[PDB]
């Protein structure tokens, strides 16, 4: 349940690979 609220985050989670 929490890995479903997590992509909650991940719409800017992503923002930490963009580095790079």
């Amino acid at each position: 349940g929490l890995f479903g609220a997590i992509a909650g985050a991940i719409e800017n989670g992503w923002e930490g690979m963009i580095d790079g």
